């Protein structure tokens, strides 16, 4: 439990007036392709500490990809062949997980295959047909994923089709992260509440920028990334609506119109914005009560950014994407997410050391904590399965499974059933307290996969298991 560090008690945080704000939103920098061959993407990611003059007077220590905040975006096409050299220049082990991207387990940066401090690894994989979607990359080492993210390590990863219903549209990225700064402009350690609830950095950023001015138009294909450790968003633009056109694993069948867009941690969508006319709007997130513990919160709306919106009509087809007929499942899995508050009650009498033990045995899957060495579940290569994911705890947890996209079939809550509102492919899904979800998927590569809560602090505290995929 040496990975559990608590911030100083009554740590004072930075005054938000000191944080640069109100700037025009910039596009993410792209990770340069070192190769000139057709359909070949070659590049290098260095993972390193850097000191950034963000707050006047002060240098802020970040962990970065290629020394950049925000990180370089990877953008490739279906059918491309990728090779990325990754150099770990941190003083601790790390990995890169291509979150949601269908790659073989040995190319996917799980805590089984760490990159030690001072070493390097090459990741190599093909971009499959039909994999167009909106993904991201971030660390997944044992125990320290939450700190490495909160230090700055998260980047965009997009797979494009050579041609699809929206591929002629100009694109925009709204990559949403969050950042905590102390009174001396440094990124502090988690406190107890962050470990219990998942850490939410007070400064919520879009492409690394605080309260920016965004120029958008209604004929743009906008990718939105919830790249936070634990923050639930319920996005809205009063006076406008979202036209949902895609989820993690790409386009959906038909436009879905939404006044609010719920985006739990690690989820991504593609949207257009609809409004009747040109205008100036505000991007906000409505408070979502996720039953955080030891916190009484103001149910406040979070303001994220100003949007200057240009109205341009755009032709949208009747069908965005033709989905394959749903396949029949042949085996079934059950995932129970739960918590043990045996200990933690009597918070009052515990030393720092005993809180750490409590935290480490608290967040469970199928009544167990993560064991790096234990195979929890086994599935057959290429076989369609339904996974029944149930949340028996008092608080939301977003479920993630590596290696595949799944389709929500149906959900149940409070003794009632709701069939999915539309077919979509996701790799991460919120599970409400007492809710039961039915998720259809298959695994197309042999080897080990994890599945876990994607509130990063819960994952690091053991809310995770191992899946073995065999022939
Ligand atoms: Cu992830
Ligand atoms: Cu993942
Ligand atoms: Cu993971
Ligand atoms: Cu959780």
């Amino acid at each position: 439990t040496s990975f559990i560090n608590f911030a100083p008690k009554n740590l004072k945080l930075l005054d938000p007036k000191q944080f640069p704000q109100g700037e025009i939103l910039k596009a993410l920098p792209l990770l340069k392709n070192e190769s000139k061959e057709k359909n070949i993407f070659h590049a290098t990611l260095e993972i390193k500490e850097n000191h950034i003059e963000l707050i006047k007077g002060k240098k802020t220590l970040f962990y970065t990809y290629n020394g950049l905040v925000p990180a370089p975006k990877i953008e490739v096409f279906e059918g491309d062949k990728l090779e990325i050299l990754v150099k770990n220049k941190l003083k601790e082990a790390t990995t890169i997980h291509w979150h949601g991207v269908p790659v073989p387990p040995d190319q996917d940066g799980s805590p089984h295959d760490p990159i030690l401090a001072g070493e390097e690894r090459i990741y190599r994989f093909e971009i499959p047909q039909d994999s167009a979607g909106t993904y991201w990359y971030h660390p997944h080492p044992h125990y320290t994923a939450s700190k490495q993210v909160f230090m700055g390590l998260a980047g965009a990863f997009v797979i494009k089709a050579k041609k699809d219903a929206l591929s002629h549209l100009k694109e925009k990225d709204l990559m949403i992260s969050d950042l905590r700064l102390d009174e001396n402009a440094q990124i502090p350690n988690n406190n107890l509440n962050d470990w219990l609830n998942g850490r939410e950095g007070e400064f919520v950023l879009i492409n690394g920028q605080f309260k920016p001015k965004i120029k958008l138009a209604t004929n743009e294909r906008i990718r939105i990334y919830n790249a936070t450790a634990a923050r639930y968003l319920n996005l809205r633009i009063q006076g406008a609506k979202f036209i949902l056109v895609g989820t993690d694993g790409g386009l959906i069948e038909k436009t879905i119109y939404k006044e609010e867009l719920f985006l739990s941690p690690a989820s991504r969508v593609e949207v257009l914005i609809d409004a009747p006319k040109d205008g100036n709007f505000k991007l906000e997130s409505a408070y979502y009560d996720r039953d955080k513990m030891m916190v009484k919160e103001e149910p406040n709306t979070l303001f994220l950014a100003n949007i200057n919106l240009k109205k341009e009509n755009v032709e949208l087809p009747k069908n965005l994407k033709i989905f394959k007929p749903s396949e029949e499942p042949k085996e079934f899995k059950e995932i129970i997410m739960s918590e043990d508050h045996m200990q933690m009650h009597g918070m009052m009498g515990k030393s720092e050391g005993e809180l750490k033990i409590a935290l480490a045995s608290m967040f469970l899957i199928n009544r167990k904590s993560y064991d790096l060495k234990r195979i929890d579940l086994s599935s057959k290569l290429g076989v369609v399965e339904d996974w029944i994911v149930i949340n028996k705890s008092h608080m939301d947890h977003p479920f993630h499974i590596h290696g595949t996209q799944f389709e929500l079939i149906s959900s149940k809550l409070n003794g009632k059933v709701q069939k999915a509102e539309f077919r979509a492919l996701r790799d991460t899904i919120n599970v409400r307290p007492n809710e039961e979800l039915r998720l259809r998927m298959k695994q197309d590569f042999k080897g080990l996969r994890m599945y876990h809560c994607h509130i990063l602090e819960h994952e690091d505290l053991g809310m995770m298991g191992n899946l073995e995929v065999k022939e």
